[PDB]
């Protein structure tokens, strides 16, 4: 470790990154050349095999600034990881190894990144995590790091507050956030928008705060030195240039977003002591020193699986990586008249149980959403995460858990306030990750609250975004196969619950909650077909038999889960919706056009006012909803 | 002003509440008396016009906590709004002027509140707002206030953050934010998940810090004179007990959401000194102290009012309450090929310079939403705000913007980081404020940046939004048409615009944009419709040519709104809607299926690379589309 290799291992992975940002032409070349003199001093410091990505007790690093990805990749390459230099050079192309932003589909990406602030607060969710695993398995098998790399950008978003506000007082003192504090955004300056004392607000939130230059090797070395000794979570403030060694594009914001040009790279590679007439060259001393990491995480993993050996907590983490849903037991409902919000919290507490890495929380919602796991005890020493009202950052946090390894995490929060997190859930769905979402409340049953807490148009987001399962069960049972699965889906999961009371169905006639939608009750040359979901589906019921008496031949189905029902063969989805479908939904859900002949929905906010009085108001009732059938 | 009429008038508040939520058996009883103290010596420092609640030089009292209405309502009706003892006793129920938490329609509402943090970020768009109308009018005609009153819950949001980072940039010394410290939350003790240093968390952010007993009356007015003095934006922070006055519920998590119950009534009644068998008792001293705002409230408009007769800014004013819309000179972009970003970048800076009070900004994305107001300057002199990375907060802010009282606000940001300020963006929906959304980078015709900056879900969830026009037009005369619409409407809309250049079209042959969707080409005896929005009717039209020379006559609907076209009438949409219809649009829109037969959209995430490549992939070609059409 000297400065002439880290100059040319810094270097390096600059003109990797501003090779492959300007063949693509397409990207972010000023944050790479901002960060490579850390990460080459980084690199040093991370403990982490290449060869075996999931190793558990590795170091995690985050790129919260996700458009950084060509330094990233840069890196994942030089390290020895399975990324070759042919990918490199399909920097941002169609189906390429190496994307615009990074994916958890490349390996050696721990998290997918690029909303800003969602990186930040993952980094505090895999520390979390990691004090949770060191919890279970002891401080001989889990003692790695968390480093998170970020911008202007993440710090301004509020997810980064909430995220570190948890991160100071869970005093997580094996977190590492690395503050690239280049003074540059897209709009310029940053003080046009920005002038807190950042290192006073971090403070405020319980971190230790470092100060450097972030183009001093020692400095940056000194300062990775205290922090790793830190009794708080620290961050360290690191002043650089962006676009560092590219000439008159220095300190501009024109180096963000688009690529150096030509005569540019030719002109810092001459400075630097690069031949400028080669593109994706890596120097030989370069080469030996980063591919070092393959030869040392080798061997610090084989150290580690030596006192996994010894320990008595070896069978547990075999149950955490191969949990068995199969055995577990249900409670079984059927027959009994309760609200959704009561059976989800029932079988959450049956998982808990039964699922050595379940565990999860609400945003100050626990006893509202009845999400308690009761009597197993609070975060870190338990089970129960109190993530205050911070619902974003409780979705990237448990985005987290749910990367770390040996975790089943759960959100829980309001329907309503499911939009407070969507940017989040929607990483879940991109990384196709097992993340439950728990969202009471579900209706304008919610009644007094009034319309800014009974959901509309929420239904709508969580069916049409893409990897996302969004069930909303009609009682007990259904939550049961609701979970099901979950377990087993290859993708999150929402439960959509209600506050009220619903009342128990009678058995499927034809199909199961595994379809997404099955029939209920079903008749010989039906005249009408009544579809819905959840709350809805016993108003239904009760007005399909209302039509039986006047004499109309009615089947009712009960849809579950719309994506499901997406799934469905042609001859299944026909033997369900006979004659003229409706479908009646407490939510404004035109998607139900695609199943549906007439929609009996909400098209406006709600009201404040008793649950009853609000239904009757919004048109549901069995003499409204038959009188809608029937045309008049 | 003494302590035995201080004591009486926060009594009287406390009890209003209380027998509010008793009656309604549903609502929050423990904010009310947690800040009946505060709220009773505040009253003699609000300066404002029961009379007339549209005074413009009032202050702006925001509840952030909108969970604490009954207090609001019970100082609204004892201060002499229009709000009578009938309607407190009328809390909570249906169709009443009191809903469970506080909307616009109730006068002396300033803002709609009760997502948590919306009301702080609103308060500070407040005071943004009155610094901007001072630089407008004079101070000699803005000088007031805004008062915001917010718990623990509004602080560990990360919009108040994101807000009060930016007050404290902008020198916000007309805000005052008074922070209710109970120590409780719905999850027990506030220590379960917050333990910042509230007072060097907003010193970081550039306020003045003020610590109080909040149920000290001399206290209290001392922190508010002091306040009013203040060079910066002042936080002050009041320690309270929730409940306070309740007896065995004083300081009790059970207060905070449910009645406080008959006998507990009864006995802090007896306490106080009031009957406990009478409810909503307004003591005559009280009533006569509280209403006293009614006179003084008429001298102090009637003073301003001398003092806009005296101004060179009278004529200004008048313009920026009655601006003229119909007089404006769009750009004439008739066959002329652009990316919509670039048309509605012209389409605002014509509005900025027609448009005394049309402001507004983006969250760090100018240069790419295409937002500049050229030559027209910085915030607060000029009409450019820079947002900075913060989404919510620019929304919630650009909320109160749009509440001041002459103002025309826009929020800009890509269209998938809609996702970051969507509860915001419902709040404007539910006032019916006119605030415009401007989200540019609506597709996988993103390419490069990849699927985490290629909406998907995004038009799903702003159609089904209630009272929000979602605009996406195809060429640049279709986007001066929407904002025709948009200035005229009664309710917000979102403008969804391309980074790519998109064809302009011919002119309609029948209907036209303000139909939500017309006719581009129309067959007799039509075989096919081909609808699509946005990028997509060009794709539409061209496979129509193809159709045609196949042998099918085809009609070509451009819907560049969905929501007007569901108001059509059926004639309407029956001449539209011919033979078989396919829709076609870059979105996850299930929802097309309400005027389609078949929908031709994206099921899935998207993918890094070029446009064109990737529109490829995702079968956005004329040879796929017809071949869908045709069914082989
Ligand atoms: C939630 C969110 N909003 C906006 C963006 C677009 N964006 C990408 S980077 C950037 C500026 C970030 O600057 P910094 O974080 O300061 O980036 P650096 O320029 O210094 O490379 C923005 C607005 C985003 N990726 N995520
Ligand atoms: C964004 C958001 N999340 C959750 C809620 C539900 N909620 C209402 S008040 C509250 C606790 C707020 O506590 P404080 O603000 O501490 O209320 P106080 O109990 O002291 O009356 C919560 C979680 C909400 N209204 N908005
Ligand atoms: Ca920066
Ligand atoms: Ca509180």
């Amino acid at each position: 470790m000297n400065i002439q290799i880290l100059q040319e291992q810094a270097n390096t992975l600059r003109f990797l990154s501003a090779d492959m940002v300007q063949k693509a032409n397409s990207g972010h070349p000023g944050a790479p050349l901002g960060l490579a003199d850390i990460l080459s001093v980084l690199s040093y410091h991370l403990k982490h095999n290449p060869k075996n990505p999931t190793w558990l007790n590795r170091d995690r690093l985050v790129f919260s600034g996700g458009h950084a990805s060509a330094l990233l990749y840069s890196f994942l390459h030089l390290s020895g990881y399975d990324l070759s230099l042919e990918d490199l050079k399909n920097f941002r192309q169609l189906h390429s190894k190496t994307p615009g932003h990074p994916e958890i589909s490349t390996l050696g990406v721990e998290i997918a990144t690029g909303p800003l602030g969602q990186g930040v607060a993952n980094a505090v969710g895999f520390a979390m995590a990691a004090k949770k695993a060191q919890n279970l398995l002891g401080s001989d098998l889990i003692d790695h790091k968390i480093y998170c790399l970020c911008g202007d950008g993440d710090l301004q978003e509020g997810i980064s507050y909430e995220a570190c506000s948890l991160a100071g007082l869970h005093k997580l003192d094996n977190f590492i956030l690395i503050y690239d504090s280049n003074n540059i955004s897209i709009e310029g300056d940053v003080g046009l928008a920005f002038n807190e004392n950042v290192k006073m607000r971090f403070e405020a939130q319980g971190f230790e705060v470092l100060s450097i230059n972030g183009h001093d090797y020692e400095e940056i070395n000194k300062a990775l030195e205290q922090a790793k000794k830190s009794t708080k979570p620290c961050l360290i403030i690191a002043k650089t240039t962006i676009a560092k060694g590219a000439g008159e594009l220095e300190g501009s914001h024109k180096s963000h977003g688009a690529p150096l040009g030509e005569e540019v790279i030719k002109k810092a590679k001459e400075q630097a002591g690069f031949d400028p007439n080669i593109s994706f060259h890596i120097p030989q001393a370069s080469k030996i020193r980063f591919e070092s990491a393959v030869e040392l995480g080798d061997l610090e993993e084989a150290k580690w699986k030596d006192k996994l050996e010894k320990s008595a907590k070896k069978e547990l983490l075999e149950r955490l990586l191969n949990p068995d849903f199969n055995k577990i037991a249900y409670p079984d409902f059927k027959g009994k008249d309760l609200a959704t919000r009561d059976s989800n919290g029932e079988i959450l507490n049956v998982l808990a149980k039964n699922l050595e890495g379940f565990l999860g929380g609400s945003a100050d919602l626990g006893p509202s959403n009845k999400t308690e796991l009761h009597s197993m005890g609070d975060f870190v020493e338990g089970k129960n995460i109190h993530f205050g009202i911070r619902e974003h950052a409780m979705a990237a946090i448990n985005n987290a858990f749910a990367r770390y390894g040996i975790f089943l995490p759960f959100s829980a929060t309001f329907f309503i306030f499911s939009e407070y997190l969507k940017p989040a859930a929607r990483i879940a769905a991109l990384m196709k990750i097992k993340h439950f979402f728990i969202f009471t409340h579900d209706s304008i049953g919610v009644g007094e609250d009034g319309p800014t807490h009974q959901p509309i148009e929420q239904l709508s987001t969580f069916r049409a975004m893409p990897n996302f399962l969004t069930f909303r069960p009609a009682d007990g049972v259904e939550n049961v196969k609701a979970w099901q699965i979950a377990l087993n889906a290859d993708i999150p999961s929402a439960f959509v619950l209600s506050r009220q009371k619903l009342k128990a169905l009678n058995e499927p006639v034809f199909g199961d909650v595994k379809n997404g939608a099955y029939l209920l009750k079903e008749s010989k040359e039906a005249k009408f077909t009544l579809l819905a979901s959840g709350s809805e589906v016993w108003l239904c019921l009760e007005s399909a038999n209302e039509l039986e008496k006047q004499g109309f031949a009615c089947n009712v189905v009960s849809m579950p889960c719309f994506e499901l029902f997406e799934k469905q063969d042609k001859a299944y989805q026909e033997r369900l919706l006979k004659g003229e479908v409706i479908g009646v939904e407490a939510a404004h859900s035109n998607e139900l056009y695609k199943f549906c002949h007439k929609v009996y929905g909400i098209e406006s906010f709600g009201e404040s006012g008793k649950d009853k009085d609000v239904f009757e108001r919004f048109g549901f009732s069995v003499s409204k909803l038959v009188n809608f059938i029937l045309s008049k």
